[PDB]
């Protein structure tokens, strides 16, 4: 039911940095309500506020599809507040990461990670709502 | 509107290594109808085999879903056949290639690939063929 | 007299990550006063406010006990602030971090700190307070 | 016209960690006004802070002059943030970081920026000033 | 009840490479004797003798509170040795082995160990003791 | 008063490899008696000359400003040559050379300098004899 | 009762490279008829064909003996068929491949074999049939 | 007399990967004829089929011109084929495999080569040709 | 006619760490008289005794198989004795050192050793003696 | 035309380190008659006078065929006066240097050259030659 | 006037590993007495006894010559024992260990000792007593 | 008879860098009179001069004794001429190469020497002189 869509540092300049970030919110939110979900999206520039918002799903078992940026690479922190997850935790990246500097092939979050999806455009939400929507029957 | 999905070595043993690949090849085929395309899934344990399938979706610029198993870590030949390939090409492994051993880690074809795909289990194809379902629009 | 102790990301979550931050805060304070010390106890999820209680303990030139949970690991910002300290510097983890992943057992606070203690539970706090008692002498 | 010097974790320290940082603030305004610039000086230790004072700049096509203090060896989503500058990032050291640490030796913002200056103490500012008066002709 | 505190190679030398080490032999007893405990302190520059008390101590089901100088570092044989103690195994260190070459931030003892105290001198041995007594409740 | 600005192989090329040796030659004496300096330009593709213009700087005391070329990277004869002086040594690239090859990103010379500049072009010399009037004071 | 003994690529050469493959062959059937097995011995250079005798001993649940030459240290596909195995798997090397070449030191199907019989030549296959035949037990 | 030229993976796919496959044979053959040797032109993609034709030199004593295509960095067979051949052996990349990514830098042929030819095109084979006919003098 | 079975740090332990040294020792002397051989068995926690009995091999030309527990992967000094053997040297183990840690996948011994037998339990010896009378004919 | 064939420091010690210098040189001028072409063959131990040849091709826009001996492995001024060239630039070595020592397998040169001829002894230049003037077409 | 020799494992077996361990303890003790020093000569496999001898000759601040064998490249304790020393210590090989296996080209001696002999033989050890000679003047 | 001492880069600024360089020669030239020697000292910071000095000791197969300073560590050149030496070559450090960084613990002299000394002041030179008046015996 409730799925929680959390984006990393300068995802809020998403479009500049031509789909800006409230775009995204609207697509997520479409795509969830047509899968019978409901998404809450939050974007954070801040380490401290992310894992406060992973703390709470932690605490309310709800599924996480996070876009950590940059901390994908860097946070232990981060890492260890969800490994404290019991629901699903997808990865995504807009870009394929194992394109660009190899410095970005190297993930804290994927080995934690339930799944992972990169280079998929903002696609790759709408397809980790999918899977979690699917993935609710027995 | 065609899509190739291409299995390489040991995938053949899908279900004993429960679903198995001919159950695979069922809900590839049915996704891929719902969705207007047509799916080709071919599996080989042959290198040799894997490479004239990317041979020949180059040939015809078509889409290929990529789960090359173990010559995914390995592999230089396969990598060269698809970066021929024009058309997006999506790697695909069913489960997190991240949560096992180092050196399932790194992929010769991640950075040649348009995205890439872990974790998700089989859902990860029917993933795949909706990307490129709603990548044909301009 | 007084004995500041810092902990970093996560910690607050102690208990459901049995005992729990608030608890951890009695049992130090509690020691703190038997040994004839004063414990201000401080926890933060952001390293911001963690490198302002260093800079305060660092011009009142005031010990501290330090659990910088995933930032061990990985802020040299946090180790700069820490190397201005005067006073000493005891670094505690309560799990052993050199029997978990390899990248724990790199820590940039080590070399700059007095010591550390590992493994040994909450009672590491209690075993700082101890040494910071009895180096008060000459 | 309008440079941007952004400061990083630990800077507000100068001179206690002589010249303090509002001397330092003061320096640099007034050796700008000599050259014909307006120098906006900034200080945070919060990553989210500077990534918000990168990104006016990015918006404003304004040049910076960053130092980053411990963020240069450890923030992918610094580096992030600089890349979208169009005008020219000048990155400071106040240390020859090349003379300590093995781990100071790399930057992450050193690739993405026009230069860098390091070892020449608070100079370096207003040299990096200089740079930007003179790189304002055609 | 009875602990085992175990010297390795150099530490029959304590005061000369102010404390000697007999000096050390009558504080770690005392100690004990205000625990409740009983302290049985070994010194040896010779592995096979240090292999023999492990054993010994793993045969009783003792705790051992160990520093085995150069051997941390090295010895693979002293390690599987001390992989067969059920009861609490504590590695100790004098000086902070963080801060002085870079071999000896690798211990070959810390992965198994219960615990690590270093860098808090002769204390860290009775701060070990202390962990011991309070570590036989339930 | 006098400062040393020695350039080292493939440097006598600038401007065909727009600015020429000649005028930066010219730029730099300017420049220096603009500061009331007196700027002496030598450039050389022989290792052996470099060095001996480095001895003599040694024996005199002077300042030095090199560019070593592509001896930067695989020198330590010059290294050590360098290390010999006691006036300030100020090493300058002109392109950033940590945007280019990872090899040009180690550098002989950069710890034992007074500091660095690099990515500024031909105007990095210019700076560096700034430093180095400011730097007569007391 | 039945072992499957199976030679990877470049081992039909075995006597030109004086005993050859057929008398290896004669040989293990010899020794196997003694100790009361029935062996299968199979030869091939292509890895397709040495994944499905694998898979055909993992459906039979019967032990492998494999000298899988070069794809020892190369191939992730034979390691993941290997993988399942329910029986037991034996890793042969004629030659001691720890005095070679450093690459042939490391080896992907050590990890996953029960054990590995290295340098005591054709001897090692009997060997290996000898094992399988006294741990037929309890 | 008789030199075989072997090509490896994706060398079929020559001219669409403006030279065929066909046409190198054609070019091969003319110049082999005109140095008075006879060439034996043979490509797979299958390494099964690479190592009997390999097997075949060796058994003739003929020597072999070998582009192995991505082979080159990942078989040990090959390698271990090739090693048997008494008579020359020249390895040949029509690109210039020093000068892509660095994994193209390795090759496990190059050290049992007689010797190497990169980076002159299609022109590589004919002018290894040319070596092998001098070279049958005394 | 003799061989020597030697054992290093621990394997005394056998059984403890079901069968045990004593219980080896009868069924390696047991098999030795079954192949027409003399077996003596040793066992040592002492790398010095160990030396010593590998001298004794060498001055006497008799055959070594060896069990160096944890000094396999660390000692240099017993690799340089064991060089010095003319007969053949068979290295032991009785677990599987590659299915376990990292550290444990290189011996100083190997290389110099005729063959290695891993992973088949105490048999392994029983086996090493059988490759040493069938390695006795001219 | 003139193609330029400089070697590099030891090349000429030829013949005694059968074939001189001398004679190499009357090789190649014979070789590039017969060509078409005109070889100016040039030979210094010293890195300068290397520098001043490639400079000069570089103005005049000649190719150049270079042996650079050690300095292959060792100087990026060398590499960086090469990368100066527009005409071709082929890198040879008389024998094969991944034969060698591996630090010989590692070339500064061969990134930035047309392409290479490695172990084709003396021939390997006059095939360089022959490169050249079929490369003068179009 | 006294100099220790110390001798480290396998040290015993020179002549048979043609000058003998004794011959070599006559030849020191002539030389050392014909430069009027007194030399003790002393040999043992124990790194237990070799750092009992070490400890003495810290005891006493006398000179110490050492050839430690293997222990050389792996005793951290042998290393400690050896920075207590006063004295000079200068360590010594008879043969070229940077001529031999990579490993042997690290000592854990080397950086604490006052100077390195290696590869001139058994007269290494009179050069190193002429050295300790001329070193006893102011 | 003869040796040759040839002494590399900042050699000659010995005594100021108390020793003079005229002093060292005046040293050498006593000690080899005194064992029956003819040394002839050059120095020079040149290396092709190095190369020259080295090149006519391999036509007259005299010894070599060389300090090449930090050429050493850097110089495939040197070495390759230093391999063809007939006669001892010796390599001498004044000071401790391994004491310093870590760079400087790497000679590509050292493997194809026959021996080395370091850390022994400018008596090395002497001592090395005493090596080869005492090999001069059979």
């Amino acid at each position: 039911l409730i799925v929680n869509v959390i984006n990393g540092p300068n995802l809020g300049r998403l479009g500049r940095r031509g789909t800006t970030h409230d775009e995204l919110v609207a697509l997520i939110e479409r795509e969830a309500a047509e899968l019978g979900l409901k998404a809450v999206v939050r974007q954070s520039d801040s380490e401290a506020q992310l894992l406060d918002w992973i703390h709470q799903a932690a605490d309310a078992a709800e599924p996480v599809i996070l876009n950590a940026g940059g901390l994908t690479h860097t946070s232990v922190a981060l890492r260890d507040a969800c490994a404290e997850l019991s629901a699903p935790l997808i990865e995504v990246h807009i870009s394929n990461v194992h394109a660009r500097e190899e410095f970005r092939r190297h993930s804290y979050l994927s080995p934690i990670a339930t799944g992972v999806i990169v280079g998929l455009g903002i696609q790759g939400y709408l397809l980790a709502l999918r899977y979690l929507a699917e993935h609710v029957g027995t």
